[PDB]
């Protein structure tokens, strides 16, 4: 209906937002984690809460947040002209979320071989591309509306 | 003029992409600068190319990459609605661009403890919440167009 066009335009908008929020604390868990591994060495110093002291905490924390995010965005059922474009992210989303995961479980446990080992970045990398691609899908939706 | 929708959405498009893509390199940047300073002690191992040898060298890039982006930002002249929102997010990227360079600097010369000083975070939170700002001021506009 004509006045559809709203409720199919915030829809739109949600899902790119809490979609770029959880880009945005994934990026922000990791470079928590760097300030906990970095400091897990020469500068430690910090008793109280050892290892789990200040950024290893907060990089739990924004993981949870962007967990909490993209949990809405995949809650929405994809438009019929999305669906090959949401499923590329989620996929990619898997990925890196589990990586992260897993980075926390290493530095929580002293593992720091096992931290510097995993090819975080690839992982990173992929699912930018795959959202690069579904802002591209989205944004020309909208052109393809005006 | 009516025609004039088109050109007016495609800046307020572009103003937004490129701002979108300083903040996602400048967060690529920040970890990439403590995968450096994580691995400038016990797990260094790397002789060629000592200290710049792979992540310093990214870190350095990713920043001249998000430098290249807001270039183009701050070339646009703000609308008058948009004024004071454009300005908060220039002086918060002063800061934050800054705080970045100076990390560089410092993992260049080995300056850990310097490194380690800085309080990055609230320069990054700053710059992350101007953004929020600008970006609902900026969505709005569409809205208040529809």
């Amino acid at each position: 209906m004509n006045q559809q066009g709203f409720v199919i335009s915030n829809e739109l908008r949600q899902q790119q937002s809490e979609l770029t929020s959880t880009w945005d604390l994934m990026l922000q868990t990791r470079i928590n984690l760097s300030r906990s591994a970095a400091r897990m060495m020469m500068d430690a110093s910090n008793q109280q809460s050892s290892a789990k002291t200040d950024l290893l905490q907060n990089a739990k924390t924004t993981l949870a947040q962007a967990a909490a995010h993209y949990a809405n965005f995949k809650n929405m059922t994809p438009l019929p002209a999305m669906a090959e474009a949401s499923a590329n992210v989620d996929e990619k989303y898997q990925r890196y979320q589990a990586a992260l995961a897993e980075l926390i479980q290493f530095l929580d446990n002293g593992n720091m071989d096992a931290y510097f080992a995993q090819p975080t970045q690839g992982m990173q990398n992929a699912l930018g591309e795959a959202l690069g691609n579904y802002a591209r899908v989205s944004e020309n939706l909208y052109r393809q509306t005006f």
